[PDB]
């Protein structure tokens, strides 16, 4: 079908490698490559990007992100950015985003929690409204005010409003608020992710699974469930399903998932392997199990999850409730960071954490095996202030490839940009011996390992300012040389990069102070040389 | 539908009340309207996101940027961003951007100085390169590698390189670089401003005009043509004709001005309006004449320029040639901000130029005359660090708007950043008397007044931590009030709406000034708001 990628390809979680004689690992180190951000920035000064949220079905992908007006706070939160796009071959090894449609929504009622799924050449946005023009001083619960937005890849945009009676609900809650995390469509049946606080309590039973807790009781697991914020109300999590079958106005249902699975209902990521047949949820940790939350969910009745143990990672809070914290406290804070499953049961995960234990800084890429972390990569440096981060991985021609779309502090003229860095695991599995105990295959067929193109090495001449200069260009550093010494004799680039970066690739800490010679008549000195338009 | 704006039209003409008795000024204060930015970021922390060039035609408009890699050096220069896109309707009187077609250029070879010129469905693009694989140490013409792409409304990309020899060059020139300041397309011909060093000298005298000088020389008029950094080597300006409709790779020629009407061979930007059927032309100071080099070109057979003085901003420079210079030194410095033309000669003009002396930051949005500044807006802070900048006024929906797409240093990973701005220009005539004298017309009908629409003045209750409470949302801020029972209807419970106390408390809040709405209880009828900041326990800011 057209508007549609072809060389994507879902990543073969059947990648578990397991056992003592084989060892998981990168091949190549990922290198972020460059291109054009389907992210647009803001340009009213005050107002920021926020709340990425990015969604990857087996036809197209689906993005949206919040600007937050008025100096980015969260009252002016009526302007959102909505995007359906599909990834497209280039002639290279390389994945290419494109953007297809975009639908930039600009009215003047506020949605908070804007969650997006990515379906069949089509896009569903779950957001909600808390803003009413009535007020009662006596108990009303207001209608949830939830939006559902549906964007084509023909630049299709039509959009519901819904009530609280229209929806079917197994339990009353008392606010109802989309998981910023992505949500999926499978079947005909579009699956979104929402948490919220009921009225009334139900098991009264946590989750109480401590991780590495050394004293603590039942009471402390349901008091947390139960925070003093929120109004001592149980957060709880639960599915919102809806047909895309529908004539008009969706249908919809809401299944709550019991308290006892559950530890603390909050934001959280759906995601679905058509190879796998599976389900993966992430579920962000805003209480005191700072370890990741992830799991597999089952789908019919009886639905059941499955949660997995993560021992590599951990959400930065504040005290008592940071990184490191493993017993039940009565509290509100973390960060989302969701974590990619690049296994069939979450053995091994691909994500952009926070590395700081307190203070939400330092994002930090990392492939981890839940016992420790397999490789790891700052994305900028350590002192970068950070907040939500998306990290969803991908299959283009026989190459694993990642987006990773992270907000970052401060911006050019706001206070936070979520910005996507594209990139390679080169997932490599091999034994004992040294060498590659397997090769990781799929439906196209097996894997590619290495770069997608070899480094770029060479040296060139180049005329800046009426002056011919020649230039060492290497992945580490480019260095310019001026030609100082002789119509005789003519030359060309012939063979100096090599011997010039045998040296070069030494001296590198030096900044190569010297140079090296010809026997000939040439010789070249090391001085930097800049335009004249723009010193900077 | 077509793939074209509708409801927009060029201005100027009309704008034509300079009689004495009636002043032009400004009526609404500009406001920077939130869109999604048609400049993508960038996604590597090494490559920064520079050089901005815009286009606008009476079609489509165009937009290029460069990607400087290896940490924001100018060695890495082979990305590159090309855009074709339309102007759009969306239900409301803002101007819609939307980006029809992109291509992203990431090829291995170095591309500097690329520009853009607009044009019916399609753009053109014309950089420079300069890197060679041969070279020789005696004084030889390196190729051209002109290379010239070709990007359309329906996505089709072409592209071709030139030779030395295969330019019609009037002059021999030592190096060509294309101004970064847009190109323009007229009937079928597509004029792009060059800008280089002449191989041997003219040897005519410079532009030599005196902005208010008391001493200055002819040789010191001369100095500043050949400079010592260029090899002495007169810097002039020229343009470069191609025709579209032509066989395969189009036939280029170069037409050299003559240095008695260009003072230095530097950037610059050429915009032509079919209303006015003239090609008003920019040119940024990069030597002594600190005051903005703005002029009318005529298309005749005998090329022709008419300056036209500006003394209300400048560019700031280096220590020898600032922005208060303005007489004739050999120097080499400066930065690129063009001045939108508002009149049918450059009678006034709208600019985003950097108010500082030396260093260039500030950027300051400003519409002046031919002598003084008529209104002025900073874009973000004093502080702010800034470089290019570039801007296109036009008119949606009988309405004066602009975009003007600055440079802005720092960025979030990069050094520089270029970011659009979407403002509306409330250009109004008027007398002493106080009324307006004039109202400014179009061939759609007369250009409306006042902001396009009402300012947002709105109160709603809102729950946040399952508590609800009043948000009082105002164009200067928002504040979020407690709401509390003042005995009301003799009971605890009682029911209000918005439209109740939305109107008194919208006029109590415009009239306490910053950090008092914050602090002041607002009481009205029988219900007292506190003003408490209560924010989602998810993120805390
Ligand atoms: C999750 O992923 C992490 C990634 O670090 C794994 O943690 C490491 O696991 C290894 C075992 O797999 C631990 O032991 C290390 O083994 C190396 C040798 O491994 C085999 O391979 C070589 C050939 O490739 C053979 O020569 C050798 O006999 C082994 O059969 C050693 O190299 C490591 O330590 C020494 O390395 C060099 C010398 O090569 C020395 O200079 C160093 O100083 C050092 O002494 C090492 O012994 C390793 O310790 C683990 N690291 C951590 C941080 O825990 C997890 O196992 C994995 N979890 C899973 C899969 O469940
Ligand atoms: C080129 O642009 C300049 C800026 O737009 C023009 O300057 C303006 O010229 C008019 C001509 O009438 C002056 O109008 C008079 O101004 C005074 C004062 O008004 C207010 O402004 C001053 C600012 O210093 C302030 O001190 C006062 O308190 C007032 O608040 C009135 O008394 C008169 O009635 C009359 O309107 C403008 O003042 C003047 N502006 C500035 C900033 O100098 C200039 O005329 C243009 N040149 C041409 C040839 O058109
Ligand atoms: C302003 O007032 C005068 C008073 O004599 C009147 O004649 C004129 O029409 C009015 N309007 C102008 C000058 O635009």
């Amino acid at each position: 079908t057209h508007s549609r990628y072809f060389e994507e390809v879902n990543l073969d979680s059947i990648s578990e490698c397991s056992g003592p004689d084989m060892h998981l690992g990168l091949g190549v180190n990922p290198e972020f490559i460059e291109f054009p951000s389907f992210a647009p920035g803001s340009t009213k000064p005050g107002s920021c990007v926020r709340l990425p949220s990015f969604s990857l079905s087996t036809t197209v992908f689906a993005y949206t992100h919040t600007i937050m007006g008025h100096g980015c706070s969260e009252l002016d939160v009526g302007d959102h950015y909505f995007s359906v796009g599909r990834i497209a071959d280039a002639g290279h090894e390389i994945p290419q985003f494109e953007t297809i449609s975009s639908w930039f929504i600009n009215d003047k009622i506020n949605r908070r929690s804007c969650t997006v799924a990515a379906g069949a050449m089509e896009a569903w946005m779950g957001c909600v409204i808390m803003t009413e023009t009535f007020y009662d001083d006596r108990n009303s619960l207001d209608t949830g005010k939830l939006t559902i937005s549906y964007l084509d890849v023909f630049g299709r945009k039509k959009e519901w409003i819904y009530t609280r009676s229209e929806i079917l609900y197994d339990y009353t809650y008392t606010s109802v608020y989309f998981s910023v995390g992505s949500g999926v469509v499978v079947g005909d049946t579009v699956y979104f992710l929402i948490w919220g606080s009921l009225s009334s309590p139900i098991e009264e039973t946590a989750y109480c699974f401590a991780p590495d807790c050394s004293n603590y009781n039942q009471r402390m697991c349901n008091e947390a469930q139960r925070p003093s914020k929120f109004g001592h109300r149980q957060m709880v999590n639960g599915i919102l399903k809806f047909k895309t079958t529908s004539t008009g106005k969706p249908l919809l249902s809401v299944g709550t998932l019991s308290p006892s699975v559950v530890p603390f209902g909050s934001e959280g990521r759906l995601m679905y392997s058509e190879i796998t047949k599976i389900i993966y949820l992430y579920l962000r940790s805003t209480s005191w199990h700072a370890l990741p939350l992830t799991g597999l969910f089952v789908l019919g009745p009886p639905t059941s999850i499955s949660w997995i143990v993560q021992r590599a990672v951990s959400r930065p809070g504040e005290f008592p409730c940071g990184a490191s914290n493993r017993c039940p406290k009565d509290c509100v804070t973390g960060v989302y960071t969701d974590l990619f499953p690049l296994g069939s049961r979450y053995e091994y995960a691909a994500t952009v954490y926070l590395n700081s234990e307190t203070y939400r800084v330092n994002p930090t890429l990392a492939l981890i095996n839940q016992t420790n972390i397999i490789a790891s990569k700052k994305v900028t440096t350590e002192s970068q202030r950070a907040g939500y981060t998306t990290t969803t991985c991908f299959v283009f021609k026989l190459r694993v490839w990642c987006i990773s779309v992270v907000e970052l502090a401060p911006s050019t003229m706001t206070a936070y940009e979520p910005i996507p860095f594209l990139y390679q695991l080169d997932l490599t599995c091999k034994g004992k011996n040294g060498s590659l105990a397997m090769r990781f295959a799929g439906k196209e067929g097996t894997y590619k390992s290495g770069r997608y193109k070899s480094p770029r090495n060479e040296c060139f001449f180049e005329k800046v300012s009426n002056k011919y200069y020649f230039i060492v260009s290497t992945p580490e550093g480019i260095q310019p040389y001026e030609i100082r010494d002789l119509p005789h004799i003519i030359m060309y680039i012939s063979d100096v990069c090599a011997p010039a970066l045998s040296a070069f690739k030494k001296l590198l800490p030096a900044m190569r102070p010297i140079t090296t010679l010809t026997i000939g008549n040439w010789q070249f000195r090391p001085v930097e040389v800049s335009g004249g338009l723009r010193v900077n």
